[PDB]
């Protein structure tokens, strides 16, 4: 059928039951060790959290509901006069373990049409925020104001069964993601564009195509672009820190929009949002010191130049993942047959035809291959969207995706408040000597 | 000597120290096992992180870098002509782990005032936010907004060293404490006092003094109330939401007004920050109930009425703590002194009288003490405080002194990105046979 609520509605006691019967069984089964180490590294190789939408396969890349990158790029549906996948099946995807039809897509089209709005109070602020705020920061401070259309929170308040929570986080987390374009937008054009207005949603239109209008694009390709990039970039297990702040914060039953932009928060942080731009920036830099008519000699002297000078080149290596990142993959695909003769792209493209063979035989990195973060820049930057602090909210209005689908099934399945146990130096310090 | 960076700059390279000989030592020492239970149960019972400024002690209460309550009101400073102690002396306390100076603490009062400053931009923004959003989530956006004057960020940004990222974080940590009066007074009053102003702040105030000003009170009693709370709610480890929330986006080096933030949204949560407000309606139902000239007798009937019914009593009970909470003993001895004839606080004195020897007797609450939340509300509601949706708002400005305190630690010692790994149901199920 094409109501997502009604499915949700079936699966869950089914999944209930499957967990009852195997915490039954093996509740008590031990699946690691903690030690001191990883108290102080940041729980570094402990398993500690259950967070159903996503698995990082050693050999295949990031599955979603075990369905690998590949997979997805052939089943997922596309829009009409399109070839790459819509974030709204990717979605329908996380939530039911399920590929949607393509009558399915189009409904959860129209929905987000449906109840994309803003209050004028959003607006408002969003518009007297000043150049001097990060985009970052414009994005969270916005959606924590929009839970004042909560309906999670106000119902809570007045009293609702445990059993029905999964409700109306699935209604609170449909209205988030089908305003986060306008949002987003605002924010571009208030920043980049003067102060010029994102127009009115299409109802007839997918929820990329809406983004790209509202941000002032026009090109089809950046359309096409778009959609490949927020399905792409739609989930990545619970571990991170915008997974796992949103999983966190959302075990006190704070509500989807103060769990998301809590989420944005962790997000804006250097060791987690950056990897797109700091890619960018030494790829121009590399550019302007080489020349573009580089030499695949030339070239792999500065290689191994940078990394005998104890650098690293960024976007490359791995400790898990055995081959290159199908989110790269995807990517190159994308320029091969859209932007093959941009000099940036080519640069990107000699760097991998020349810097894994290096990698490969210094003999360090675990795995030589690129991730994600080594292509992304260079296919905004072509299609005209350079300014580099906004990559970072891209990669939120794709986040969401993954990380509110995990959040309906944490209230579902009646997950508790996270709440690990801390220690001081000087107790863990006794606590040694038991 | 008074200046706080001096004394954190010298304590820092021998904690440093201390650490690295401990992990050398006892690095790969197992401290816990994880089970499939603590994954479905949110860590319950698995020691995580490295929290430095404050333990709970079973058999004492919460302990400040070792000092229990008891001795932090008989040894940390008071305001001229008061008997309740400053926040500025705990915070002095939890940065460098000693009981400050009357210099020391009139010194970081003096700082704070000199720091403490709204931008343009946040004063319209807070007085723009409409009545119907709660004031939690416009605490949260203005210190969102506030990162726009983030001095880490900026020098990050910029290039800095590791090593000295902890200065930054303590001069943006500072400037954020100073702040929090002026946010939160702004609050109360467009949404309390129909959008009066705050006034100005005077530098020979203490932050309390400075704070119940602002909000528009007068009683010299509600001035002391204001500087033992927010004393005794700075600080409860590391394994809370909301300190765990600051910790957790705090490690991606997103500066402290993003860190607390996050985390405010984390205490927004109803099963986190509403234990004082969910007390008070349950005492003004009692009183409604019962009346107010009740026997001991029919109280105990009502009680034993209650919990045979299966229902709790809201503040009484715990799994851990072995006597009453000495923060719920502080306010006892506040109300037994300013307040004893207060019909309010009789009903409470007669619950501590008459609850805990049936809890005893019924044999189930491990400890059948009452916490601090248990005691409150009737104090905040005496003095005229009586807008149960902003109690959250005060918590929240004295936990900043806690989770800010470990903030600057956290990154003087280099803890890194908190990363666990996560498993989804199905491969938790495969990983079980190994």
């Amino acid at each position: 059928s094409t109501n997502l609520k009604d499915i949700l509605a079936d699966l869950i006691p089914k999944e209930q039951a499957r967990i009852k019967t195997f915490r039954q069984q093996h509740g008590k089964t031990v699946v690691g060790q903690i030690t001191v180490d990883m108290m102080y590294g940041g729980m570094r190789g402990m398993k500690g959290l259950v967070y159903e939408t996503s698995v990082l396969d050693p050999d295949e890349g990031i599955r979603f509901r075990g369905f690998s990158i590949p997979e997805c790029q052939k089943l997922l549906p596309k829009a009409k006069g399109g070839e790459e996948p819509l974030p709204e099946g990717l979605f329908w995807l996380l939530v039911t373990g399920h590929i949607p039809t393509e009558e399915q897509v189009s409904w959860l089209s129209k929905e987000w049409a449906k109840r994309a709005a803003l209050p004028s109070h959003v607006v408002t602020m969003l518009d007297n925020f000043p150049t001097n705020l990060h985009p970052m920061s414009q994005l969270s401070a916005a959606v924590t104001a929009l839970n004042s259309e909560s309906n999670f929170a106000r119902a809570y308040a007045q009293g609702i069964s445990r059993t029905k929570y999964w409700e109306l986080i699935y209604e609170d987390s449909m209205d988030l993601i089908a305003k986060l374009p306008c949002v987003a937008a605002k924010i571009y054009r208030n920043l980049y564009r003067e102060g010029s207005g994102i127009g009115a949603i299409d109802s007839n239109l997918d929820w990329s195509h809406n983004f790209t209008n509202m941000l002032g694009y026009t090109d089809h390709q950046f359309t096409e672009l778009t959609r490949l990039y927020l399905t792409i970039h739609s989930d990545h297990e619970g571990g991170n820190v915008s997974a796992h702040t949103s999983h966190l914060v959302g075990s006190a039953l704070s509500d989807p929009y103060l769990s998301f932009a809590a989420a944005m928060n962790g997000l804006a942080g250097p060791l987690h949002g950056l990897a797109n731009q700091e890619v960018l920036v030494w790829l121009t830099q590399l550019q302007k010191e080489v020349g573009k008519d580089v030499s695949d000699e030339k070239l792999r002297d500065y290689i191994w130049n940078t990394l005998n000078s104890g650098r690293v080149v960024p976007g490359y290596g791995h400790a898990v993942l055995r081959k290159t990142d199908p989110r790269y993959t995807c990517q190159r695909e994308f320029a091969l047959k859209h932007l093959p003769n941009d000099p940036m792209f080519k640069l990107v493209a000699q760097l991998y035809k020349i810097v894994p063979n290096v990698l490969l035989e210094q003999g360090k990195a675990k795995n030589p291959w690129p991730n994600v973060d080594a292509h992304s820049g260079v296919l905004l930057q072509y299609y005209g969207m350079t300014e580099m602090n906004y990559y970072t909210v891209l990669f939120g209005v794709s986040r969401a995706l993954g990380v509110l689908a995990q959040l309906i099934w944490s209230r579902a399945l009646g997950f508790p408040l996270e709440r690990p146990k801390s220690m001081s130096t000087e107790g863990l310090m006794k606590f040694v000597d038991s």
